[PDB]
């Protein structure tokens, strides 16, 4: 409860943002390393849209660092 703890929400929010795109390249990654196998050819869709997926944690966790500065 103090102004201290809220940057830490927000530098928090950034933190967990270009972590968090690292955290779904990497799951990503190994996803995708599954789909080269042959009787995983398919999974590459399912790895393809998991890393979109990811992205989508970019903007969506950008917010939150956003949301946070506001007061939550």
């Amino acid at each position: 409860m103090s102004l201290g703890v809220l940057a830490a929400a927000i530098a928090v929010g950034l933190g967990a943002l270009g972590a968090g795109i690292g955290n779904g390249l990497i799951v990503s990654r190994t996803i995708e390393g599954i789909a080269r196998q042959p009787e995983l050819r398919p999974v590459l869709q399912t790895t393809m849209f998991i890393g979109v997926a990811l992205v989508e944690a970019l903007p969506i966790i950008g917010v939150v660092f956003s949301f946070i500065y506001l007061g939550r």
